[PDB]
């Protein structure tokens, strides 16, 4: 059993379609320098219309901001994507479900990740080296260069709680290819 998260949603059309297609999480990117950036108000319009988990992605943002946005956009989860200190994440977790994203390129990054084992971990990737640690993480989420063609391969090796994607299903930045979302989820969950 594998959940699918569609990140970088900028319009309702895409959001709703992701839901119809079987997506379990939809993610809004609250990072200004991201081509998939979306404002809180714009997101709120979308988020509120969704019956599935809504996730906000933040990169090195201070907690007071994160909480405010979460409250306003009516987010369900928050994905901390920077170098946020453990105490910082716990203060946020006291108010809302948080996933910590950790960059992964080699083995030392995995140990760095274990320091946040208490929170759902989203590995930002080679699946090869995750193996000797796989059974240490609560709810591992896999991300990075995934697409319809390679998901099956990724899943079979790591067998993660959920799979994450963004550009793997785009027509161009910010806009999702409806046919690609269908194919991605289809392959991913094994239909």
């Amino acid at each position: 059993m594998v959940r699918v998260k569609i990140c970088g949603i900028t319009n309702l059309e895409d959001a709703l379609f992701s839901v119809e297609s079987g997506a379990d999480y939809v993610g809004f990117v609250f990072y200004p320098k991201s081509k998939r950036y979306i404002s809180p108000e714009d997101a709120r319009r979308i988020s509120v219309e969704l019956p599935v988990e809504r996730v906000g992605v933040f990169v090195n943002e201070e907690p007071e901001k994160i909480l405010d946005v979460a409250s306003y956009v009516q987010l369900n989860a928050v994905q901390l994507h920077g170098e946020e200190p453990i105490e910082l994440c716990r203060k946020i977790a006291e108010r809302i479900l948080v996933w910590k994203a950790v960059g992964v390129s080699n083995e030392r990054d995995m140990e760095r990740a274990l320091n946040y084992r208490e929170f759902p971990i989203l590995l930002d990737t080679d699946w090869s080296l995750i193996l000797p640690y796989r059974d240490r993480f609560r709810y591992l989420v896999l991300s990075g260069g995934l697409n319809p063609e390679n998901v099956r391969s990724a899943i079979d090796v790591v067998r993660p709680f959920a799979v994450d994607v963004s550009s793997g299903v785009e027509a161009f930045p910010g806009k999702k290819d409806h046919d690609s979302i269908k194919m991605f989820i289809k392959n991913a969950k094994g239909l």
